[PDB]
């Protein structure tokens, strides 16, 4: 509702961007995201390369920092580091709560500069 | 034009947020700053009470951040951290270039986890 509104927003700003972007629900589950975001992901796991090249420990690491980003309240947001397939990225989530205590969690990632 | 659309959605996402947020021009000028922004950076300088207590190291650290940030091209970003005023933050910046080759800077800052 308000969330399709912001959700909109997102989209307009990043449909077409280099950025990965997603937003992701209480459940943790992807309401929005753009191509980047879906390209990033959609590597196949590489298990034998490294400890880097699969999505298992990244994706507990980033559901953790999620859970506290919920936790945090509206507004709350921080930016952190990760590995993933032989690359150092960065990852700033941030809260969005909205009047029904409904809280999202927009992702933005960017190659470690 | 295209920026001028692209300003609409930032307002239209962080006109009423805790987080600050602004959007530069490649003259170093605020072309869009919210509430929380405004309020960050609208302390009066202590110049008695610490190093960060004053805005022109950081301003200068934050320039100096930006104008990486035009260089590395569309759609660049990277989070970095600094201190004002004794608390430390991070600040996310992102280069949006549009097709005349006219250059926004994103900021997006929050307090240190
Ligand atoms: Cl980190
Ligand atoms: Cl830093
Ligand atoms: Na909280
Ligand atoms: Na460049």
């Amino acid at each position: 509702q308000s969330v399709n509104k912001y959700i909109l927003s997102i989209q307009d700003i990043y449909k077409n961007s280099p950025v990965p972007v997603c937003v992701r629900n209480q459940s943790r589950k992807i309401i929005y995201a753009n191509g980047a975001f879906i390209e990033l992901f959609s590597k196949e796991d590489q298990p034998l390369s490294g400890d880097s090249y699969n999505r298992y420990g990244v994706e507990v690491f980033l559901s953790s920092l999620e859970l506290e980003c919920q936790s945090l309240g509206h507004g709350a947001a921080f930016c952190r580091r990760f590995n993933f397939h032989g690359e150092i990225y960065q990852i700033r989530m941030e809260n969005i709560s909205f009047d029904n205590n409904e809280i999202i969690v927009l992702w933005q990632i960017n190659l470690f500069p």
